[PDB]
C-alpha cells in the first residue's frame, strides 16, 4: 500500500544524487527560463571556446540524453528554448556537437507567452549569431509541422557549409497534447529518415520552452519507436522504465499526466498501424 509505493518512489529518486551547481549559479540566472528546471552537471552540454575567467561562460541549459537501457540508436540533446541572451549559445552548441537535425516542439509564441526566441532568419535571408552565419534556404510546410532548411558556416569560413534540418511542430496544443498522435508519428518518421541519411551526424537537438515536457515526451516516443524498429514489434516495451532512465539524465522529462498518457497512445497507434501494414493482403 502507501508505504510500499512511497519506498519505491524514494528508491527511484535520483535528483538527490546528481548536482546542478552550474545551472544554479547566480552568474547563469539570465540563461534559465525557470530557476528550478536545470541540467544535471554530469550530463550537461559544456560550451566550447569560452573563457573560464568569465563566470558561467560555458553554460547552456541542455543535457545529453541517450537510450541507456541499451548497451553503449540515435543520441539526443534535450534543451530549453532560446532566450534573447542565449540564441548565440544555442548555435555554438549545435555547431560544436555536429548536430544536423533540430526538433522544435513549440511555436515561438503561444497565445500569448514567449516560448522560444527565434534563432533563424526568414527565407532567403542570412544572419550572424556569434561566430556563425545561418542562411534560411527554404521552408516547406505540412498541416502540423514545418521543415526549414538551414545552411550554417563559421563567419570567417564561408566555404565550410553544413546543412542543418530544422523541424518545427506547429500544432501542439498549449497546456495539452495533440488529440491524436498521427501528426507526431509522421514528424518523427521524417526526422528519423533525415538523421539516418547522415551517419556521422551528432545528436539530434530537441527543445520546447523549458526542455522537459514536450521535449521529454518526444524523446521517449522516439526511443521506443527505435527499440521497436530495431528489436521488433513484440519486443518488451517498458514505458515507465524508459521514462525513469531519461529522468536520470535531465530531471522532470515527461512532466504531465497528459504527456505520459500521450506516449502510450502514440506507441499503441504506431504498433497497430505497423502491424496492419504488414498484414495487408
Amino acid at each position: 500500500g502507501f508505504w510500499e509505493e512511497f519506498e519505491s518512489l524514494q528508491k527511484q529518486e535520483v535528483k538527490n544524487l546528481h548536482q546542478r551547481l552550474e545551472g544554479q549559479r547566480p552568474e547563469n540566472k539570465g540563461k534559465n527560463r525557470y530557476k528550478n528546471i536545470l541540467p544535471f552537471d554530469h550530463s550537461r552540454v559544456i560550451l566550447q571556446g569560452r573563457d573560464s575567467n568569465i563566470p558561467g561562460s560555458d553554460y547552456i541549459n541542455a543535457n545529453y540524453i541517450k537510450n541507456q537501457l541499451l548497451g553503449p540508436a540515435k543520441t539526443y540533446i534535450a534543451s530549453q528554448g532560446c532566450l534573447e541572451a542565449t540564441v548565440n549559445d544555442f548555435w555554438q552548441m549545435a555547431w560544436q556537437e555536429n548536430s544536423r537535425v533540430i526538433v522544435m516542439t513549440t511555436r515561438e509564441v503561444e497565445k500569448g507567452r514567449n516560448k522560444c526566441v527565434p534563432y533563424w532568419p526568414e527565407v532567403g535571408m542570412q544572419r550572424a549569431y556569434g561566430p556563425y552565419s545561418v542562411t534560411n534556404c527554404g521552408e516547406h510546410d505540412t498541416t502540423e509541422y514545418k521543415l526549414r532548411t538551414l545552411q550554417v558556416s563559421p563567419l570567417d569560413n564561408g566555404d565550410l557549409i553544413r546543412e542543418i534540418w530544422h523541424y518545427q511542430y506547429l500544432s501542439w496544443p498549449d497546456h495539452g497534447v495533440p488529440s491524436e498522435p498521427g501528426g507526431v508519428l509522421s514528424f518523427l518518421d521524417q526526422i528519423n529518415q533525415r538523421q539516418e541519411s547522415l551517419p556521422h551526424a551528432g545528436p539530434i537537438i530537441v527543445h520546447c520552452s523549458a526542455g522537459i515536457g514536450r521535449t521529454g515526451t518526444i524523446i521517449v516516443i522516439d526511443m521506443l519507436m527505435e527499440n521497436i524498429s530495431t528489436k521488433g514489434l513484440d519486443c518488451d516495451i517498458d514505458i515507465q522504465k524508459t521514462i525513469q532512465m531519461v529522468r536520470a539524465q535531465r530531471s522532470g522529462m515527461v512532466q504531465t499526466e497528459a504527456q505520459y498518457k500521450f506516449i502510450y497512445v502514440a506507441i499503441a497507434q504506431f504498433i497497430e498501424t505497423t502491424k496492419k501494414k504488414l498484414e495487408v493482403l
